[PDB]
C-alpha cells in the first residue's frame, strides 16, 4: 500500500576477466550520475586486495580454493553492506556493482540480498569471444591493471592467462532460455558489436539499455578546441555571430599544420553552425560537419554586450549569475544546464568515437571537458580552455588523459573568474 | 552509404503478417517527431490497397504468384521514390518503411536503394512465437485491420491465417551470425519480452532502440483527468498550491465512485506533488505515487497571479505569450518546451504500462495528450482539458480511442483562447 515503484536499482556486472567490465562500469556510473542519478561503483579488485594486503598468483582464483573462495566470498558481502548503507543512508539511487559474479550461486546471493531490501537489479553481462577484442583487453590488462605489482610485470601475462582459465572452469553465462528467463539483463557481447537484452522493466533500465549502446571500450583520443578567435572576442563581446579575427585565422592555419603532425587516421572534424568555427574548419582542408547543437551558450538580452556593459544595464542580473552561474538562466536565453541538455547528442557519438576533432566554443567545450574529465556541475562553468589551445582526450577505465597543446598563435583571453573574498559570503 | 554522422535514415520493418509492426512503426514515428527529429512512415499495405484497387485474398501473397509479386515489388519501388523525395527535397530525417520484407532479395533491393542515395539503415524486426501474442495479434488483424472489407468480416480469419502461411513459406529471418552480421538492427522478440540488437552505428539508432525498450504494443487503456478545482480556479488564479475546492473535493469522490464502476484491474493513480492533485488521489482508497516532474507548468513571476493582473503589470510579457504559446518563457519560470522535456520519463512509463490514472494540472495535461493523440506544439497548449472531466484514452495502430467522461460536479472554466 503501494510497494516496490520506488526501488533503486543494484547494477551488477558479470564476466571473465579482461571483458571491459571496469571500464564499462565506471562511464556508465558516471553517465548516470549526469543524468542526475546518484549513482556509485563497488569494485571488488579493490575491496580483496584491501582484504588480502598482497598481490595473488593464479592459485588464488581457483574455484577448488576452500580458503580462498571463503575470503572472496566475505569480500562480496563486505561491498554488498556498502552497497545497503550506499542506497538507504547515504541517498543512492544506484549501486554499481563490479566483479566476476560468474557463478550461478554468486548470482543467487545477490539476488536474495536484493529482494531482502527491496532493490531492483539489472545485470550487465560483458561477453568476449572475439580473438582480437580478447588480446586487446588482456595485454591492457597486462599493462595497466592495479590487480598486479606497479613495476616488474614481466611475469604478469603468463599468470594472468591461468587466472582466466580458473574462472572458465566454473563460469556459467546468463541464460534467457531457461535459468534466467526472468531476470532482467543485458548481454553486451565483445564490447558492444552486439547485444542481447531480456526484460527491460522500466524507464531507467532502458536507459542503462541506450547507454551502452553508445560505449565504446576500446582505446580512442578525441580532440577539442575552440574557433580561432573572433572579432567579438577582441571586442570582450559575448555570444553573437562574428567571423574570425587574423590571428583566429593563423589559429586555423596552425590547426590544419598541427592535425597533419598528428597522422590521426579517419579525422572527423565537428563545427557548430556558427561563422567562426566553420571558419576554422574551412582552412583545414578536411570535411567538416556542422551541429546546431554544438552552437555557443544563447546569452539573449545580454548577446553582443561586454561583461562591463551587462554589469552596468543589468546589475542585479549580474550578480545572480555569479552567485549562481550553472543554474542562472539568461532573459530570453540560455543556463548551463540547458546547454548540458542540449549536447547530450554530441556527448554520445564522443561516447562511441575516437579520432574526432570539436571546434566549438568556451562554454560548449566546457560541459565536454566536464563529461568526459568528470567534472561536477559546480566546477563546470569556471573549466578553463583557452583560445588557441588544443585538448587531447584518451579516456581510461579511472579517468581520462589530457594534454593539452598550445599553438603559436597569441588570443585574448575570454575566461572571467568568480568573485573571490567579497563580504558577507 | 553513411558518410556523416547525422545523414538521414530509413528504417525498415520487418516481419510475418499480425506482428505488431504497423503499430511499432507508427508509435516510433511519433516518438522520434516528438523529440524533434522530422519522421514519416510509409505504409506499405496502402501503397497496395491503393494500386490494386480492390481487397485481395491470400492468393495474391502467394511467393509463387508471379502477376502479384511483379505488382507488390512496384510498390514497394514506387514507396522508395518517396522516401527518397521526403529525405531529398522535403527535409524529411527518418523514413519508417512499414512492410513484411520477409526475404533477403527484397532487403537487398531496399539496402541498395539506401546506398545508392546515400540513406544509413536500421532494421526492425519484430518476431513473435508465444502463442498468445500471435493469437491475439491476429484477433486485432481480424477486428480491425482495413486490408479487409469494413463489413462482415466472417470469412477474414481463415483467409488471414493462410495469407500468414504463405509468408512464412519464403520467411527468411535475419542472421546475425553470418548472412546479416554486417546489418544494423533489432529483433523485437514477442513484442518486447526480449531484443536482439546488432551493429548500432550511431546516436539516433541508440534511441529507436531506447524507445522500442519502452514501447507496449497490446491494447491498453490509460485515464487523464486533473487535480479537482482548486480554490485558485475559483479565483483565477495561476499556479501556486492552493488546496481543492469543496467541489474539487466532491469531484474527487465522484471519481473514486467511477473508478470502482469502471472495475480496473491493477489500477495505478499517479499524482504531482502539489496539494490538489494529492488530495484528489486521496479520496480514492488505493495506493498513488507522487511525481514532482508531474507539477504544473512554473509561472515564474507570475505565479499567483490572474491574467489580468498579468496583462496589467506585465503587459509586453503577456502579449509576446500570446503571440509564442509553445516557447515563451516566464521570466523566472517555464515554457512548454521545458515542461515537454521534463514530462519524458513519465510518458515512456504510460508507453510501457495500462491501467494508469494520472491526476494532474493544465498544462501538463495538454502535454500528456499532446503527446498520446499526435498534436503538434502549435495546439498543444491550447487543447482543451476541463476540470472534472476524465479522458480515457486506448491507442492504436492510427492514432488513440478518447472518450471524455463529464462527471456531475461543476467546475469553472480555466481555459483562455487565443485572441482573434
Ligand atoms: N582501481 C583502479 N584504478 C585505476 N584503474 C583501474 C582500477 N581498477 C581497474 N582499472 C583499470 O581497468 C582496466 C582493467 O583492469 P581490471 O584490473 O579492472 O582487470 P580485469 O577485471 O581483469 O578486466 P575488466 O575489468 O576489463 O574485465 C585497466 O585499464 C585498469 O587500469
Ligand atoms: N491504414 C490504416 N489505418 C488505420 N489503421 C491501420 C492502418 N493500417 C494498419 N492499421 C492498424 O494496424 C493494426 C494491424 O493491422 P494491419 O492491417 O497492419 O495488419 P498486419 O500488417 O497483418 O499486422 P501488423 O502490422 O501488426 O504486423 C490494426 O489495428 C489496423 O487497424
Ligand atoms: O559563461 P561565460 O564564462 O560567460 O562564458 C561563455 C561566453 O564565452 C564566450 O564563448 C566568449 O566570450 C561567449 O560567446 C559566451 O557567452
Ligand atoms: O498555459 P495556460 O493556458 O496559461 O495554462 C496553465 C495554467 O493553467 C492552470 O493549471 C490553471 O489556471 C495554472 O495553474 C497554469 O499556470
Amino acid at each position: 500500500a503501494s510497494y516496490m515503484t520506488n526501488s533503486p536499482t543494484l547494477i551488477v556486472m558479470i564476466g571473465l576477466p579482461a571483458r571491459g567490465k571496469t571500464y564499462v562500469s565506471k562511464k556508465l556510473t558516471r553517465y548516470l550520475n549526469w543524468i542526475g542519478v546518484p549513482t556509485k561503483v563497488f569494485n571488488l579488485g579493490v575491496y580483496r586486495r584491501e582484504a588480502v594486503k598482497s598481490y595473488k598468483s593464479y592459485d588464488f582464483f581457483r574455484h577448488d580454493n576452500e580458503e580462498a573462495m571463503k575470503i572472496r566470498k566475505q569480500c562480496a558481502l563486505v561491498a554488498l553492506e556498502d552497497v545497503k548503507a550506499y542506497l538507504t543512508e547515504e541517498n543512492g539511487q544506484i549501486a554499481v556493482f563490479d566483479a566476476t559474479n560468474t557463478t550461478r550461486e554468486r548470482r543467487d546471493m545477490i539476488l536474495n540480498f536484493a529482494e531482502q531490501n527491496s532493490f531492483k537489479v539489472f545485470f550487465v553481462e560483458s561477453v568476449c569471444d572475439d580473438p582480437d577484442v580478447i588480446a586487446a583487453n588482456i595485454l591492457e590488462v597486462k599493462v595497466s591493471s592495479p590487480d598486479y605489482p606497479e613495476r616488474n610485470r614481466e611475469n604478469v601475462m603468463e599468470d594472468f592467462l591461468k587466472r582466466i582459465e580458473c574462472y572458465k572452469v566454473t563460469y556459467r553465462p546468463l541464460d534467457p532460455d531457461n535459468y534466467d528467463k526472468d531476470l532482467s539483463f543485458i548481454k553486451v557481447i565483445n564490447v558492444g558489436q552486439r547485444f542481447l537484452v531480456n526484460r527491460v522493466q522500466d524507464y531507467i533500465q532502458s536507459k542503462i539499455v541506450y547507454y551502452l549502446m553508445n560505449i565504446h571500450v576500446q582505446p580512442r583520443t578525441i580532440y577539442l578546441c575552440r574557433h580561432g578567435e573572433s572579432e567579438f572576442n577582441l571586442l570582450g563581446k559575448i555570444g553573437g555571430d562574428s567571423g574570425l579575427s587574423v590571428r583566429g585565422k593563423q589559429f586555423a592555419q596552425a590547426l590544419r599544420k598541427f592535425l597533419e603532425e598528428q597522422e590521426i587516421t579517419d579525422l572527423k572534424v565537428w563545427t557548430s553552425q556558427l561563422k567562426r568555427t566553420i571558419q576554422t574548419a574551412e582552412s583545414l582542408g578536411v570535411p567538416y560537419e556542422q551541429w546546431k547543437i554544438l552552437n555557443e551558450i544563447d546569452a539573449g538580452v545580454c548577446e553582443e554586450m561586454t561583461y562591463a556593459e551587462i554589469e552596468k544595464r543589468y546589475p542585479e542580473e549580474f550578480a545572480l549569475r555569479d552567485q549562481e552561474k550553472y543554474l542562472y538562466r539568461y532573459p530570453g536565453g540560455e543556463s548551463y544546464q540547458d546547454l548540458v541538455q542540449r549536447l547530450e547528442p554530441v556527448i554520445m557519438e564522443l561516447e562511441r568515437q575516437g579520432n574526432v576533432l570539436v571546434i566549438s566554443h568556451q562554454a560548449v567545450m566546457r560541459c565536454l571537458l566536464a563529461y568526459f574529465l568528470d567534472k561536477g556541475a559546480d566546477e563546470l562553468p569556471y573549466l578553463r580552455c583557452p583560445l588557441h589551445t588544443i585538448f587531447k582526450l584518451t579516456p581510461v577505465a579511472y579517468g581520462c588523459k589530457v594534454e593539452t597543446i598550445k599553438l603559436n598563435v597569441e588570443a585574448v583571453n575570454t575566461h572571467r573568474d568568480k568573485p573571490t573574498n567579497n563580504f558577507p559570503k
